[PDB]
């Protein structure tokens, strides 16, 4: 294929890929930071004589359209002139392949037959660094054989060129006549002229119009230098010199012309203003307005007498605007008819024509729209600021991280904080740095306690929006309730009426009906009956979606009435009210962030496009930023919209909103606003370097956007909209093998845990790093499953790909490998074929690559693959390599990434923060490597097991870093921790944690170490790895940690410690197998998974009535400095992180605590540990056995640590990196810190109601999803906290139980307790005999199995549907008989939102502590 170069006159050079006419040609190289409208862009007349510089690196996605077509007017019906006016096209990646309902062909055919040259894979964005600031910067693009030499356009009249040479009419016969003084005017100008009612007479811009009659005149264009146009400047000279006063209105050129017409200077500006994300100001008013501008030259800021400036440039403070302070003149330097861009300043057309109408001399200003709002600064001396409690499924760390941002805004301005969490792990709670609250308090979010917090603290504040539908529920309830009212708290930010308007579905159809949008047939509803009866009326199928709910809970699509009736059934358990909506399926679903202040500046920060159609929620969806596949047009009617529907709705701060866009028309629906920071937010914020819930928080003070600064920029406000030179994707994140129960296929209702973020400039770089982000099992984007699991042998393609599931993405791949057709596929998935294209591109390239070896495979095809987002691992399978031979060839050919900077303007302004990704696409580094910082590997995405407590552990060792001085480096790619903000290190690496990648950066900034022991398993794993290819880790050695990690050789370190392990043996044969359990005795452990009878794999004997402790501790030189032992609840066999801890113990025998120390004092010596590490131990009287041992931070190192009030890892930091440590006060072996007056209890967090049928009942294999920790005198105190604190409500009716028939001589107590404290029982058959036959009354219930075969017993579902039932005991064990049957009991409690309990100790302290407060640990600490 056919490649020309791009030369700048300073003697830059790249060479690129020729998709347009294959010619050379020579101009003004601009660059214009607007991401959309390609078409019309390029045949804007501004453009003449330049090569335009494409910021958005993804050009051509829709192709082109119409380009002869006219409308009734006989312009135009799609672009903005007669053809296409730049005279070259630079852009980073072409897409041969389009698709949009609208496309007749492709860009590079439509640049082709306008003979217009252009070139593909040059670097916008060095080229924009490059022109940025040069005034004037000539180039050519030029071709092999075919020399041009530069020339400067601007030495010509351009404005001639472009003009029409004859006067034409549009409107013929409407009744206001306007001339327009054609300078190069888009067609649009004329199209909102026409449509207000003129009859427009376009003239030449050398035409004699002076002595014409007409009702109003227009001047509007684009090229060129004004001051080369006398014969206008005359005529327009000669208008304002005379008695005349028909109103004159002047676009871009206009501003020009009517400015050098008065007698005003104009210059060449060194930075233009080209973009569509252009801040104005109105002098007058003080409204701020996003435009779209496209000019080079400027009016100077003096003028003559009589004429004021209009608007300003928010960021530069040139002119944008004029007017006269008497007669009807005035003049815009930007484009109101946009097309493309912002429709947010169309109405100086109506302006324009009230000026005609009221005809008396009315003045520009008495036309203008007056504000709406005037921001006037809430005073509030202290916030309180509600969290989102314990992380649960679609109520994630976004909160944490929005929390943070908010707290830092509210101290910048003097602000008092008091925060409410009960999430431990979240780095929100915290006591030190400017992102801490002044008071912390570990409680219940629910309005019994805020209430109490509330009297306490005497808030004058409340932000109830970043602690996601708790906080916004808890927040509603006390409004209602009039408690906010009674203690004189006001709500910081958008109301509790804009927050009900959002979140209750009716009143949200009513707001938006108001003002005539769209939305779907609905009928919001309270009832099954009703629901049944909407679902008729509309027609099947139908959506359900609850109300004061996120992350679709209780949601589905119902194709039938009896869908309908189970679901609704369910959803109301959760909600008092849910919208039976018509079906949009496969509708593109399009989310915008929308930020509002109290002046009425209303701004849409970020945009995304849900890869996954409408019916994925957008949580368990791909999603892109920006978009990809709208057009200009549907792009600004969603954008607008947004603003007018955020407006009305009275929200101030910032929200999310989504529509669904019908795929081949301009039909859309709203669907949902959320009036709250959001995992969407969150997602934003990073995609874009704009700060949202920072941005919220200072806008709830009345602080309005043009008053706040950009702090990436560090020289501009955040009244913009971000302009991104890259393209990020966000993959879910799913662990559901393990819930046998729950199918993998994925819709309306949330089941992702987890998120990652990658960042590329193709689409394919950044989809398959995101691939890879998400398990460290996945390559890329292949047709081979995680986990390396085989495809079924019944395997139905056609339905995997029409059932969206967890692994569908390599479904596709499959099919499109098995050679079913692109059409076919977006036939049945949804997925608009554009994407499809790309994922055939890569799957090309895997097929390119599978064919050549290191001896064939040429320097340009690995480039291009690494462009595409091939790691070195895929390359490698394909060509018979090792990795590691492979990284070698590749550097060989001096093939390496780049590193780039996220500065929120596509590079019109330079970053002062090093916020930064990797690409292959790219010709240079934006950032120097003299730092040589320290490393801190981060924990990738969330999923079971591994949640925020290891971006707690990160931050914190970040943190300590900061305070000591030393720069430092993270990588990281969650989008919702505190690590991935900006503000925390020296250099943020937003990227993938492999290998590959973190060699890259090690190697590229030349970093002094590296820290893997505080970001859980992955950074963990790729310790001997890293080791091996010369990086530095700090602390513990990586050969120790291998040593560790290999059982058998632990095992034979303990033996030589004499230190006791249950015991195990690693067999292949089921004999072996059979020999070793009848040696040690059943049950077995087996590797997860137990057994219990006789009806390579490691075994390992079970031990019963066990407890368990944790040892979580600091290691400095084999020496153990700091640590903390903590009890679980359960008896080993429940896994340690759903275990319930307890610190500090409570029923260990003081022997039993020697030994696990002694343990640890030996173990810490045989490993050399110089770091944070853990072991786990069972206990059993004075039997301590080693379960497990890991060698860096465990989950449980924020709850040890705040409890104990000693930051572990800011110790283990400083034994790292060889600062010193005062040993005085910290918790040595020889003198523990055992708090006295007070006891600390961790509970885990579970999503039951999400994980739809999976039995909620804890195996060897981990379920929680999140943790909580409170604080008491006593444990019954603190546990009824903690447990509360998860959501479980404390029965005030009658309780269920159920038990397997070997608990019976340890509950018999636990039950008469029960009974004793007033509770009515219930039991299952066997279980009621029982209990009354030991003279505890309880009334026995009927089998689900058995409903109806016996009249004398109540049905349970009913039970608890009466509310006669309000908490269910189930306690089964291996030789439960009827399992069933108990599953069922247990999935209808959670079914039915009452709480459940399934372990026996967890049931027994309960029983315990209802036998019989607000404080908090800052509280005992006293
Ligand atoms: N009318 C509909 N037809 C098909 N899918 C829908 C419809 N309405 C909503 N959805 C899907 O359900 C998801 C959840 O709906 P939403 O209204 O966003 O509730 P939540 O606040 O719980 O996320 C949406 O993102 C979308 O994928
Ligand atoms: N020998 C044993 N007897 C009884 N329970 C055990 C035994 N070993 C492990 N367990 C249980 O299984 C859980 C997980 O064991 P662990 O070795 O920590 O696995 P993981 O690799 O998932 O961390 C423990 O926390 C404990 O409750
Ligand atoms: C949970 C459990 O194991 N229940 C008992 C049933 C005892 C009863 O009849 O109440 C079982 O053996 O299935
Ligand atoms: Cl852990
Ligand atoms: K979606
Ligand atoms: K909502
Ligand atoms: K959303
Ligand atoms: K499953
Ligand atoms: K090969
Ligand atoms: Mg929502
Ligand atoms: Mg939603
Ligand atoms: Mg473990
Ligand atoms: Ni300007």
């Amino acid at each position: 294929a056919q490649t020309a170069h791009i030369v700048l006159e300073d003697g830059t050079k790249m060479k690129g890929y020729s998709f347009g006419h294959p010619s050379s040609v020579a101009g003004e190289v601009v660059f214009n930071t607007g991401l959309g409208g390609y078409p019309e862009a390029i045949t804007d007349p501004a453009y003449k004589g330049q090569i335009l510089t494409m910021a958005n690196p993804i050009i051509g996605n829709g192709g082109a359209p119409d380009t002869t077509a006219l409308d009734e007017l006989g312009l135009s019906k799609y672009l903005e002139s007669n053809g296409i006016k730049v005279s070259g096209l630079l852009v980073l990646d072409y897409s041969k392949d389009y698709n949009h309902w609208l496309a007749t062909k492709s860009l590079g055919q439509w640049l082709q037959e306008e003979k217009v040259p252009a070139i593909y894979g040059v670097d916008t964005r060095m080229l924009t660094k490059i022109i940025r600031d040069k005034g004037t910067m000539l180039g050519k693009i030029e071709f092999e054989g075919q020399p041009v030499d530069f020339v400067d356009p601007n030495k010509q009249n351009l404005i001639a060129e472009v003009s029409t040479k004859d006067v034409k009419v549009y409107g013929k016969g409407n009744p206001t006549k306007v001339v327009a003084v054609d300078c190069g005017i888009k067609n649009n100008v004329i199209r909102l002229l026409v449509k207000r009612g003129a009859e427009v007479h376009l003239v030449p811009w050398n035409h004699d119009f002076t002595k014409m009659e007409y009702d109003g005149i227009l001047i509007a264009g684009g090229p060129g230098n004004p001051a080369l146009a006398e014969p206008l400047i005359q005529n327009v000279r000669k208008i304002l010199e005379s008695d005349r006063k028909e109103p004159l209105f002047g676009i871009s050129t206009g501003n020009l012309i009517t400015g050098l017409a008065a007698g005003a200077k104009t210059y060449k500006m060194s930075m233009a203003n080209r973009g569509q994300n252009q801040p104005v100001l109105n002098i007058t008013n003080k409204q701020a307005f996003i435009t779209a501008q496209n000019h080079g030259y400027a009016l100077d800021n003096t003028l003559p007498a009589g004429w004021k400036p209009l608007f300003v440039n928010v960021n530069d403070q040139t002119n944008e605007g004029i007017m006269h302070e008497s007669k009807p003149f005035f003049a815009v330097q930007f484009h109101p008819e946009v097309t493309p861009g912002p429709i947010d300043t169309e109405y100086l057309f109506d302006s324009f024509f009230s000026l005609i109408k009221k005809g008396k001399a009315t003045t520009i200003t008495s036309v203008l729209p007056k504000p709406a709002l005037v921001a006037s600064r809430v005073e509030v001396s202290k916030v309180l600021i509600l969290g989102s409690g314990g992380l649960s499924i679609g109520q994630a760390g976004e909160f944490d991280y929005s929390g943070s941002q908010a707290v830092k805004a509210m101290k910048e301005e003097n602000v008092k904080t008091v925060l409410m969490n009960p999430n431990i792990a979240s780095v929100q709670t915290n006591e030190v740095g400017l992102k801490q609250a002044d008071t912390v308090y570990f409680l219940p979010i629910t309005p019994q306690f805020v209430t109490e917090v509330i009297k306490a603290e005497q808030p004058d504040g409340l932000i109830l929006g970043m602690g996601g539908q708790t906080a916004l529920n808890c927040g509603v309830e006390l409004f209602k309730r009039g408690v906010l009212k009674e203690y004189g708290v006001k709500v910081l930010g958008t109301s509790v009426e804009s927050i009900m308007a959002t979140e209750d579905r009716q009143l949200f159809s009513d707001k938006l009906n108001e003002i005539n949008e769209k939305i779907a047939p609905s009928f919001a509803v309270e009832s099954i009956e009703d629901a049944l009866k909407a679902a008729d009326t509309i027609g099947y199928p139908v959506m359900i979606r609850s109300a004061y709910a996120l992350g679709g809970l209780g949601s589905g699509i119902c194709p039938n009435r009896e869908t309908l009736m189970d679901l609704s059934t369910k959803a109301f358990a959760m909600t008092n009210q849910i919208l039976v909506e018509k079906s949009v399926t496969g509708w593109k679903e399009i989310e915008y962030e929308v930020v509002r202040d109290a002046d009425d500046n209303c701004v849409t920060v970020c945009n995304m496009e849900n890869v996954d159609a409408m019916g994925v929620h957008t949580g368990d969806s791909v999603v892109v930023a920006p978009a990809q596949t709208l057009s200009n047009a549907e792009f600004q009617m969603l954008r607008r919209t947004s603003i007018n529907v955020v407006r009305h709705l009275g929200i101030v701060g910032e929200c999310n909103i989504q529509f669904a866009l019908h795929p081949t028309s301009m039909e859309y629906c709203i669907i949902e606003v959320n009036a709250r920071l959001s995992r969407s937010s969150a997602l934003a914020s990073k995609a874009t370097g704009y700060p949202l819930a920072f941005i919220a928080a200072k806008i709830a003070l009345g602080i309005p956007l043009p008053e706040i600064k950009n702090v990436v920029s560090g020289k501009t406000s955040a009244c913009f909209e971000p302009s991104l030179d890259y393209m990020v994707t966000k993959i879910p994140r799913w662990d559901l093998d393990r819930f046998h129960g729950t199918s993998s296929r994925i819709g309306s209702s949330m089941k992702s845990v987890g998120e990652v973020m990658a960042i590329g400039r193709t689409f394919e770089e950044s989809f398959q790093k995101a691939l890879r982000m998400c398990h460290p099992s996945i390559e890329g984007f292949t047709p081979r499953l995680p986990m390396n699991k085989e495809w079924p042998s019944n395997l139905d393609l056609r339905k995997e790909l029409s059932e969206p599931s967890s692994t569908r993405i390599y479904a596709i791949a499959k099919a499109i490998d098995d050679n079913m057709s692109l059409d076919e596929i977006e036939k049945l998935t949804y997925i608009d074929k554009w994407f499809l294209y790309k994922m055939r591109d890569i799957l090309n390239m895997e097929k390119t690559l599978k064919g050549l070896n290191s001896e064939s495979m040429t320097e340009e095809t690995l480039k291009r693959a690494k462009e595409i987002g091939f790691s070195d691992k895929q390359i490698s399978k394909c060509l018979g390599l090792t990795e590691a031979q492979t990284r070698e060839l590749r550097l060989k050919k001096n093939i390496h990434p780049w590193v780039k900077q996220i500065d929120t303007l596509a590079a019109e302004y330079p970053s002062v923060t090093n916020y930064l990704y990797v690409t292959y696409n790219g010709q240079e580094h934006d950032v120097n490597f003299d730092d040589h910082g320290m490393m801190v590997l981060g924990c990738g995405p969330y999923h079971i097991g591994s949640s925020v407590e290891f971006d707690w552990c990160a931050v914190s060792s970040i943190r300590t870093l900061r305070q000591l001085g030393k720069k430092t480096v993270v990588v990281n790619c969650n989008p919702e921790t505190v690590s991935t903000d900006f503000d925390e290190c020296d250099k943020l690496y937003f990227e993938e944690l492999s290998l590959e990648r973190i060699l890259d950066i090690y190697h590229q900034e030349a970093c002094g170490g590296c820290i893997i022991s505080v970001g859980g398993q992955i950074p963990n794993n790729l310790a001997v790895p890293l080791y091996k290819n010369g990086v530095k880790i700090m602390g513990t050695s990586p050969l120790q940690i291998d040593r560790a990690e290999d059982r058998s050789i632990f095992s034979a370190v303990l033996d030589e410690l004499k230190v006791a392990q249950a015991p195990w043996k690693a067999v292949n044969t089921l004999n072996e197998a059979l020999e070793f359990a009848k040696s040690v005795d059943y049950p077995c452990l087996l590797r997860m998974n137990v057994v219990f009878s006789e009806d390579p794999v490691v075994l390992t004997k079970f031990v019963e009535g066990a407890r368990e402790v944790e040892m979580d501790a600091v290691g400095k030189d084999g020496r153990v400095i700091s640590h903390a032992i903590s009890e679980h609840v359960e008896d080993a066999g429940v896994h340690s992180g759903d275990a319930t801890l307890m610190l500090p113990t409570q029923t260990i025998s003081q022997g039993a605590i020697e030994k696990v120390k002694d343990a640890t004092r030996k173990i810490a010596k045989a490993f050399a540990i110089s770091g944070p590490f853990n072991v786990q131990f069972l206990v059993k009287g004075n039997d301590v056995l080693v379960i497990e041992c890991n060698l860096r931070a465990s989950r449980s190192f924020p709850f040890v640590s705040k409890t104990l009030g000693v930051d572990f890892i800011d110790v283990a930091t400083k034994v790292m990196i060889g600062e010193n440590v005062d040993e005085k006060h910290l918790p040595t072996l020889d003198h523990p810190i055992i708090p006295a007056d007070y006891v600390a209890i961790k509970a885990p967090m579970f999503s039951w109601p999400r994980l739809r049928d999976a039995d909620p009942i804890l195996r060897c294999e981990m379920a929680s999803t999140g943790e909580v920790a409170c604080f008491g005198e006593g444990i019954h105190t603190a546990f009824l906290k903690a447990m509360l604190s998860t959501g479980f409500k404390i029965p005030q009716k009658g309780i269920l139980i159920g038990i397997q028939q070997s608990f019976r001589p340890r509950f018999l107590g636990v039950a008469e307790q029960l009974h004793n404290e007033g509770f009515k029982l219930f039991a299952t058959e066997a279980t009621s005999d029982w209990l009354n036959a030991n003279n505890v009354p309880a009334t026995p219930v009927a089998w689900p199995s058995q409903e109806g075969q016996n009249p004398s017993l109540s049905s349970i579902r009913k039970l608890i549907r009466d509310g006669s039932i309000d908490l269910v005991i189930n306690l089964p064990n291996n030789n439960t008989k009827f399992v069933h049957d108990n599953y069922v009991i247990r999935r209808t409690a959670v079914d039915s939102g009452i709480p459940l309990l399934t372990n026996f100790q967890v049931t027994k302290l309960f029983a315990e502590a209802v036998q019989k407060d607000s404080k908090s640990l800052f509280h005992y600490r006293q």
